[PDB]
């Protein structure tokens, strides 16, 4: 059928030129402006002149080969075929793979160094180096030879009984640049965008301006709705339990301040269910107490952000807090978070704004609630600033990163569809011989797997700013 030849030739000319001109521009894009000449882009240039390379030297004859199965293009041609595309790959997935990780350090590790420019110029090499090596054995072992009277490229490894050296040869570079890398950066990206998502906050919501009047009017009209007289205030959210969200540290501390004097310039709203000797004792609080107030009702969060934005300080004691989201809420509103120092906790407080603690230690938490008291003396304007201005900045560079994250898991999951079928195309004589119409298959498997260099630039066009304004640049000629 050529009318089907030619239409498979179109195709894959779409691809060779389509990679070629993508990869060149997004080559062009980061080694030309200083700006992009980062560690990520130098793993994104290293992968774009794999797969531009792939796509400019293997993808013609791979075609003619699979429609006219002789082989008419030379010995050493024969081995740069069987050669090149397993080395390309690896370059390739392996350059995706050093980007994970050097997103996962920078987010989950942030303390840890990273590597220099010239680090990642060194681990570039030794990432060609490895992949040649690894592709060594299937180039060394090609041969053209007449099968018995026609002309083949083919693979020739040394006479065994049982051909279990190119077996084994196959399953390792088909776990080396597929399996293993996809399951690293799998890992690697599933902790990283939990994370991110868990840290984002909806700062079209958890915003001041939708407040209304000042934040001594609300937090009058506040206590005055609780039947308290004015005091600084402060307040809790978070379920009632033992060894978690520390709301039993909260009770300590409050029954160790209600002896003091101090006690009286103070005012509590503790909101949450859980354990109900938990939820006894702080209804013992309340009752013994006029300026404890419990609420074990379910609030709206439009109530909860009109409570974040009158109090003064929001008490945040949990023994084990991952991702802090609580506190970007209270600082947001301008609530000067007091908090136990853990996890991301501890990654968004700083000293300038808010007051950390130990965890699980109800004098240590007395003493910062003594302190917040003391500071409520002077103007705390410039102290809920900062809470305001750090939690609108961390919210930002999450966003950011998310962005990238987003992208490169694009990019990932394009290479794991493009490459799955090739591999199981090659897999599947270990475990059903069959193969017995598979030539219309492998031109679409193998037109698949190949397509593979064309997406990238595509995939950073449409989801970064900065490489959309590279390609608009390199092609300003056009409308
Ligand atoms: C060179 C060719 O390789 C296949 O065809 C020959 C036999 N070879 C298995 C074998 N090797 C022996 O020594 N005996 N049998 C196959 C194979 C090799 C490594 C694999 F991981 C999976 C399959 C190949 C490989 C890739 C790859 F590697 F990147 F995926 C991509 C492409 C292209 F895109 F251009 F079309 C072409
Ligand atoms: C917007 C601009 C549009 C421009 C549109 C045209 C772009 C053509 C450029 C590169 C494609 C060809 C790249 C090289 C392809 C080589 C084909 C080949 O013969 O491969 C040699 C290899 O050694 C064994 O064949
Ligand atoms: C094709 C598959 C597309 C998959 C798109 C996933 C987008 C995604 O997971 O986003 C990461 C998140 O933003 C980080 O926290
Ligand atoms: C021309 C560009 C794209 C068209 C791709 C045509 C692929 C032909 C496949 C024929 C078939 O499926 O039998
Ligand atoms: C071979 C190179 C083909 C052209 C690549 C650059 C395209 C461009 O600059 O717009
Ligand atoms: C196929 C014909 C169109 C090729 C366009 C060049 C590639 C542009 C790009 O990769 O962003
Ligand atoms: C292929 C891409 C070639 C263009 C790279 C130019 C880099 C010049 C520079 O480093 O300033
Ligand atoms: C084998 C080597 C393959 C090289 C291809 C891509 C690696 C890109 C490395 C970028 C080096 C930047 C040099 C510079 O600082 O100007
Ligand atoms: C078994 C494959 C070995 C690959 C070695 C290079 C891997 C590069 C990936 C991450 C390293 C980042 C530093
Ligand atoms: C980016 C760098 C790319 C370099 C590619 C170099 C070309 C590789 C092609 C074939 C290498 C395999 C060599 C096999 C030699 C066999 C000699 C013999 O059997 O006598
Ligand atoms: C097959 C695995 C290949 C790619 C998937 C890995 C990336 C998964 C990201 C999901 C994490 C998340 O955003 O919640
Ligand atoms: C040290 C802090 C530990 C915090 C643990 C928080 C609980 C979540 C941990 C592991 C669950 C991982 C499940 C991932 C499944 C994929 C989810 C997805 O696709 O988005
Ligand atoms: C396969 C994983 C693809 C990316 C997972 C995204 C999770 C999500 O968006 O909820
Ligand atoms: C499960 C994945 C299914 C992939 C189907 C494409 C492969 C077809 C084939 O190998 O013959
Ligand atoms: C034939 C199968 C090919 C598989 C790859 C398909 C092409 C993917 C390339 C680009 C698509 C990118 C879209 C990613 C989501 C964008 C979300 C958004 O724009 O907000
Ligand atoms: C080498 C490929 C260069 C691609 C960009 C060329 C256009 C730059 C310009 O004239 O603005």
């Amino acid at each position: 059928p050529a009318w089907q030849i030619v239409l498979w030739a179109a195709a894959y000319t779409v691809i060779v030129v389509t990679s070629v001109v993508g990869n060149v521009v997004v080559m062009w894009i980061i080694l030309a402006h200083k700006r992009m000449r980062t560690v990520t882009n130098y793993f994104l240039v290293n992968a774009a002149f794999a797969e531009a390379s792939m796509a400019a030297f293997n993808t013609v004859v791979n075609f003619t080969y699979a429609v006219h199965n002789e082989w008419y293009y030379g010995l050493f041609y024969c081995k740069f075929h069987n050669f090149f595309p397993i080395a390309a790959i690896f370059a390739s997935i392996y350059s995706m793979t050093a980007v994970a990780f050097d997103r996962y350090m920078a987010i989950i590790h942030p303390l840890q160094p990273r590597l220099s420019l010239t680090a990642t110029k060194v681990v570039i090499c030794v990432i060609w180096v490895l992949a040649l090596l690894l592709a060594f054995p299937q180039g060394y072992y090609s041969t053209t030879e007449t099968m018995p009277s026609r002309v083949v490229c083919k693979i020739e490894w040394p006479e065994h009984p049982n051909k279990i050296y190119e077996k084994v040869y196959h399953i390792c570079v088909t776990v080396l640049i597929y399996f293993l890398p996809l399951l690293v950066i799998g890992y690697l990206y599933t902790v990283v965008g939990i994370t991110l998502r868990a840290s984002g906050i909806d700062c079209s919501f958890w915003n001041e301006s939708y407040l209304t009047g000042s934040r001594d009017e609300r937090k009058k009209s506040l206590l005055s709705k609780f039947g308290m007289d004015e005091g600084v205030t402060f307040m809790f959210i978070g379920r009632f339990d033992r060894g978690q969200k520390g709301v039993d540290v909260l009770l300590k501390a409050i029954e160790i301040l209600s002896s003091k004097k101090e006690f009286q310039e103070m005012r509590f709203i503790i909101i949450g269910k859980g354990d109900p000797e938990l939820e006894g004792w702080a209804r013992s609080l309340e009752e013994k107490h006029g300026n404890v107030k419990v609420i074990t009702e379910m609030l709206s969060r439009e109530f909860v952000r009109e409570l974040y934005g009158s109090v003064d300080f929001v008490i945040i004691p949990s023994y084990f807090e991952p991702f802090g989201l609580v506190a970007l809420e209270a600082m947001c509103l301008g609530a000067i978070p007091i908090a136990s120092a853990v996890g991301g906790l501890r990654d968004i407080i700083t000293n300038e704004t808010g007051i950390l603690v130990k965890a699980g230690d109800p004098g240590e938490l007395a003493n910062a609630i003594l302190k917040a008291l003391e500071l409520s003396r002077s103007d705390l304007s410039k102290f809920r600033e900062n809470c305001k201005k750090r939690a609108m900045s961390f919210s930002e560079q999450v966003s950011a990163a998310r962005k990238v994250v987003k992208m490169m898991i694009v990019v990932v999951c394009t290479f794991a569809i493009c490459w799955l079928p090739f591999h199981i195309f090659f897999l599947l004589p270990y475990i059903n011989p069959d193969l017995y119409f598979i030539q219309q298959v492998y031109l679409a498997i193998m037109w698949l797997a190949m397509s593979s260099t064309m997406y990238n630039p595509i995939i950073y066009c449409c989801l970064n700013d900065r490489f959309r304004l590279g390609f608009k640049h390199a092609f300003r000629c056009c409308p």
